[PDB]
């Protein structure tokens, strides 16, 4: 609805900075409004979400187990790290370092992965195979999170990245037990309350990934919908702010309440 075009607007005012968003229908995968859709932004930590759906092709292919456990020593942690730094001494499994990553965000659980499946290069391989040529990842956590202007290391447009999630969660790429895993993780996010959760109504379906960067990076992607189930994408970057963490969350959910609003 346009009026939450004016919102986003106003977020680029209050902001100073770049906003791209998208509302994308799940079902029929129609584009319902955007706003600087085919600009670059960095992906930051929504990349987490692309990263373990790769897991997960691999684990439906045969070469790969949930259930494996990996090993890492003090000298793979970077900052950010809440929850594999608590594991150091038994390590953790394929299935809790997505989890982690989902869920919170952590750091070095998806560097772990990264270097399970082949790298950043080889994540850029399957989104690309899966047709979204304009995503790539070049780095690892948390170099990637640098948002130099007009980089395009690690970046996403708001259209490629909404079609792909929807692929993702819709798709035949993955099975059905896949999708629901990946689904699973991005529901139980804990650590993007102050976004979109916060203008959810009661009874709302979300499954969501949030993520931060330098020079004023926020963003977040997420599939909800009423009565407890998705029938919409929407995805929401910044970048160039130099807003607080606090002015940004905010921007991000008065641009959620704005759609909510008018659904
Ligand atoms: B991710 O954005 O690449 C990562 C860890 C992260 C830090 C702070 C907030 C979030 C989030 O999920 O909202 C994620 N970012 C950095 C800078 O390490």
């Amino acid at each position: 609805h346009p009026e939450t075009l004016v919102k986003v607007k106003d977020a680029e005012d209050q902001l100073g900075a770049r906003v791209g968003y998208i509302e994308l229908d799940l079902n029929s995968g129609k584009i319902l409004e955007s706003f600087r859709p085919e600009e670059r932004f960095p992906m930051m930590s929504t990349f987490k979400v692309l990263l373990c759906g790769a897991v997960l092709s691999r684990v439906d292919a045969g070469q790969e187990q949930l259930g494996r456990r990996i090993h890492y020593s003090q000298n793979d942690l970077v900052e950010y790290s809440p929850v594999t730094e608590k594991h150091l001494t038994d390590g953790m499994t394929v299935r809790e370092l997505c989890s982690a990553a989902i869920t919170m965000s952590d750091n070095t659980a998806a560097n772990l992965l990264l270097t399970t499946i082949g790298g950043p290069k080889e994540l850029t391989a399957f989104l690309h195979n899966m047709g979204d040529h304009v995503t790539r990842l070049d780095r690892w956590e948390p170099e990637l999170n640098e948002a130099i202007p007009n980089d395009e290391r690690d970046t996403t447009m708001p259209a490629a990245m909404a079609t792909t999630l929807r692929k993702l969660l819709t798709g035949e790429l993955l099975t059905l037990a896949s999708r629901q895993q990946l689904i699973d993780w991005m529901e139980a996010d804990k650590v993007a309350g102050p976004l979109l959760r916060s203008a959810l109504p009661a009874g709302w379906f979300i499954a969501d990934k949030s993520g931060a960067g330098e020079r004023g990076s926020r963003g977040i992607i997420a599939a909800l919908g009423p009565d407890g189930k998705p029938s919409r994408i929407v995805v929401i970057y910044t970048t160039g702010s130099q807003a607080t963490m606090d002015e940004r969350n905010r921007q991000i959910a008065e641009i959620g309440a704005s759609l909510i609003k008018h659904w």
